């Protein structure tokens, strides 16, 4: 109703982004608002288009429905005859997982700007787990977690199994879920990274087994460390009913982010910003 | 569509501003665990004022217009709930000079620019949206500096057509423009418009009259990136008449190149500047 509908026309200069499941993902320019966009368009040549019409229209609903600062914002659908999408605001800086791994363009990621990452992703996912109804993302991974151009969180949906929990081969799936982005963030690895075939990953997770923890995995001069160790093993415990909600998280987080001096997160991301553009 | 939050889950109400359409105040909201600001004023009437504008927020969703969060709506307590904008108004950048005595070029077209964006989006829905009340005091900037714009000595920023009320005033395409022009010439000069005039009547009468704001090397100095383009536009934007006035279109894309100059690293700069001097200051 109040959702504006976008004109293919209307929108300039597209790039290719991402190829995700239905379909493909592309930065652009619109004519009139003049910002940068995203736009998510599905294939038109598919036998199976009257549903995927329904699938975007449903998607649309929902991000529209979920408005809040830590999730991706929604501009406006296309529907027409030769293009069909979805348009949000543009993150210029990629996904948490680029962030996390690309260490020859990022080669330092201060401690602070990271738990900041962890405090808004936990508010995002918190915003959804508190809707009427309840909206339970069960896709989080770090290639969803989107970074505006202060490198604020934008929570977003579009190597999937290591963020599942196991007796999902729920309303405690989330959790799980972010127990995981949490030792990636710490760690910058890949968990299990060792580990070639995903059965075995899904097995070995069946039995209890979950990512290292060691001074290789999360060094010694972690802030809180242990804490944070704490909170990880609760969040992936095996026992879905000993994982805590999204709302204790953030209670347990608020005072370790109460620690870093404000002045400290834009240095840490005019840092990398600095880093970035020098590669 | 737009969340209906019980005033119970607003904790920690903190006093802001006594605007006119009631009190503006800060909170902490019990469960989203994020800071906000509520604005709260017949059981009739009273209500559609505030549903007419929670409707108006909610359908101008931008990334340069304030969000709105949700309403409050009980018979102890009636609301907006919007994000709350930590760094205050554009008024209190410009003016306060012993808490922000530099306020570096680039930020200042940056904010120009947004505002542009902001206003820009609102004269594009539909229908078009009209602000008719812009002025530095209603240009929110959050916690990196970047612009919002919200609505809650006035006539300096009013176009001498509107001076007449009426139908012809109320429909004018070409307000918000003129007022963006003064606002303009406010961020890149820091001087009230018309200091040395006492009485508002000799303003309406000077404007009345094609006076102006006064250019020159006292109220814009030299040293002003594209001094030259941004005296074209303010004079554009704020001409005796109407039509040789710009869309805030073509505003955008006259600016669009200016900003292009300035790397982008430069506005975090210039924001880590501020908040130092704040802090050491
Ligand atoms: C164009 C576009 C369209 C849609 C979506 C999208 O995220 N849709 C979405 C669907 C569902 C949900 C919640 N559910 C999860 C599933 N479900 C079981 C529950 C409900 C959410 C969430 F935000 F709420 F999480 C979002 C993102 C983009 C993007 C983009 C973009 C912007 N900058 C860049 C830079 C690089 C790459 N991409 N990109
Ligand atoms: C709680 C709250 C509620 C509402 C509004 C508000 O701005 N409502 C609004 C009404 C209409 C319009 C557009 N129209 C203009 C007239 N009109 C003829 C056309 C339509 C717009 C606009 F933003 F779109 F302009 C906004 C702001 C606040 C705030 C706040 C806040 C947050 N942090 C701080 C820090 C210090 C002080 N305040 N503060």
């Amino acid at each position: 109703s109040a959702l504006p509908t976008i004109p293919y026309h209307k929108l300039a200069d597209l790039r290719y982004l991402s190829r995700g499941a239905s379909g493909t993902v592309s930065s652009a320019r619109h004519a009139d608002w003049r910002v940068q966009v995203a736009v998510k368009h599905l294939h038109i040549h598919t036998p199976l288009l009257d549903s995927e019409r329904k699938d975007v229209l449903r998607e649309a609903e929902i991000l529209h429905k979920a408005r809040f600062s830590y999730i991706l914002p929604i501009l406006g659908i296309c529907n027409e005859p030769e293009f069909l999408g979805i348009v949000t605001e543009y993150m210029p800086n990629g996904s948490l997982n680029e962030l996390l791994h690309r260490k020859t363009e990022y080669p330092d990621v201060a401690w602070p700007l990271r738990f900041r990452i962890l405090h808004e992703i936990a508010l995002g996912v918190n915003y959804l787990h508190n809707m009427t109804p309840p909206l339970l993302h069960h896709d989080l991974k770090t290639q969803n977690i989107l970074l505006d151009n202060e490198f604020h969180v934008k929570i977003a949906d579009f190597g999937t199994i290591i963020y599942m929990p196991p007796e999902n081969y729920s309303i405690k799936h989330d959790i799980y879920s972010y127990a995981v982005i949490t030792w990636e963030v710490l760690s910058r690895k890949q968990p299990f990274e060792d580990v070639t075939n995903p059965l075995q990953i899904m097995y070995s997770v069946s039995q209890g087994h979950r990512p290292v923890i060691n001074e290789e995995s999360l060094p010694y001069d972690i802030p809180h460390r242990a804490r944070m160790i704490s909170l990880i093993e609760s969040g992936w415990a095996q026992n879905p009913d000993e994982r805590p909600s999204f709302l204790k998280c953030l209670i347990e987080l608020e005072p370790v982010l109460r620690t870093f001096e404000e002045i400290t997160f834009l240095e840490a991301v005019i840092q990398l910003k600095k880093t970035k553009l020098q590669s």
